[PDB]
């Protein structure tokens, strides 16, 4: 029983975090085999950030301009290259703690664990969802750049996010581990801002299933609705549209609770139209959208 | 920016989790130096759980009745003893991954990280608070017994909780690492239930400071209140009483935001009396009480 935002155990990732310094800038890097991955903006000065030409900035650097430290051990940089918005620093030592890993790119609506780091040192771990607008609502302070997001399945770490910057609303933007940004964001100084967002409908339904599994049933009803009628209500309340694949993905939770997906959609329609009338669901007074169907099955 | 329930990095604890089996019961143990700590109810059969005499049950056991596995390595049990509600299994191998550690007992209102485990295998990590009624609102399924709660300070792991059981409301009860239960709970079958709970007032104030630090200011006012007048309102809304020590503990956050503690207490009084009127604080429509002043300073 119970339901918490739960992150994956972070040990496998902790053993990969290092500190990268170039000039007066220190941030975090990810050390896998003999490569250290970090944000390329580590090579920029404050002035460089307006209209930086990273190709020119990187040609003016050499291996000795990058200081890499794993704990108290200095790692010798023997090569450097740029891959999209990430820097790849070849080092003379393969990380003996390298887990089985993969570089995956996630979709909006999916969740992952973040290991917030500062100066190569892990500070905390929490769960995040990639929002529909490609931003994440993380918790990051100055020096968190290079922190990574990941999922773990059968001891294999699937890295999906590297932290690059904070946008004006306090939300966060970053790339995949191949250095490709999530969303229409750039690693240069602009007035870039998060675009309009929407609520992840399939995740809200998954969370209602988790609530029913944990004994919250006040929002249930005998009514059902059609997918088309539910989608008209979703559109009115800025909720993502629900597809048949979403309905199929919710099958296992529907079967376990005996509540048809379209029956739960009728409950969600009522909650959007009437509110909770002072009641709560899994300790929340708002509809939660940062738990995927997999997150609910994993914990419930 | 941002504010999340954030757990400590769990690697140091992951390296201590083992699987303990006795009879047909498997649960988790904590392996530190050459001792494995686990719930003593591992030695009970279902029938044993009504009126168990643990002293008699443990005399009828021998070292070979305990199977301990660290990953795929079997650890030989060479001694066994009872300490309050925990069992201490002496093993022939000191854990080479033992961190610097301490056994601390926490107070109600304090927070800690939980590493949920199943069959000796870490599944996830999340933050919990010890409630005023000595229960925790965790996320634990069958097999989670022996999972531990902890805090980390400068590489030293302060273990404060071992999981023993789920109460009828879905909340959780356990002991400190010396085997002493938190609250009026026992490791035997009874109709024991969580007692009445209260809201942790000092934590709510800390969270309002975190909200102000992150740009939420709609609930602020020019009014102030006295500690005595605030305490009469706290008592009416089932909030713990606020003491001068609490006010002193909130000093740093008060100084950083320039909002006097009693000025923030006037904001909390208004929120309790009027509600939020459809607004939210740090993404919540409820007053959060599971972040301590230290949690806010750590992340903000």
């Amino acid at each position: 029983s119970g339901f918490r935002k739960m992150a994956f155990p972070s040990g496998k990732v902790e053993g990969c975090m290092v500190q990268v310094t170039c000039g007066t800038t220190t941030l975090n890097g990810l050390w896998l085999d003999d490569v250290v991955y970090c944000p390329r903006h580590v090579i920029c000065t404050s002035e460089d950030m307006l209209n930086p030409n990273y190709e020119d900035l990187l040609i003016r650097k050499s291996n000795h301009n990058f200081l890499v430290q794993a704990g108290n051990v200095q790692l010798r940089v023997i090569g450097h290259s740029m891959q999209n918005c990430v820097l790849k620093l070849k080092v003379d030592t393969a990380n003996p703690k390298t887990p089985k890993y993969k570089f995956v790119r996630i979709q909006p609506g999916q969740t992952f664990s973040v290991l917030a780091c500062y100066n190569g040192s892990p500070s905390g771990v929490y769960q995040c969802a990639m929002r529909p607008n490609f931003t994440i609502k993380g918790s990051f302070l100055n020096g968190s750049c290079g922190s990574v997001g990941f999922n773990i399945d059968y001891d294999c770490v699937s890295f999906c996010y590297m932290h690059h910057m904070e946008l004006p609303t306090g939300v966060h933007a970053g790339t995949d581990l191949e250095g490709n940004f999530y969303g229409p964001f750039v690693d240069r100084q602009t007035a870039q801002a998060a675009g309009t967002d929407t609520t992840i409908t399939v995740n809200v339904l998954a969370w209602l299933y988790a609530a029913v599994i944990n004994g919250d049933r006040w929002f249930l009803n005998r009514f059902t609705t059609t997918l088309n009628d539910f989608n008209l209500v979703a559109m009115k309340y800025n909720y993502e549209p629900l597809t048949q694949d979403h309905v199929d993905i919710l099958g296992p939770l529907s079967a376990q609770t005996g509540i048809a997906v379209l029956d739960m959609c009728a409950s969600l329609k009522e909650l959007l139209q009437n509110g909770m009338n002072g009641r709560t669901i899994l300790g929340s007074a708002l509809l939660e959208d940062e738990f995927t169907p997999f997150d609910v099955v994993r914990q419930c």
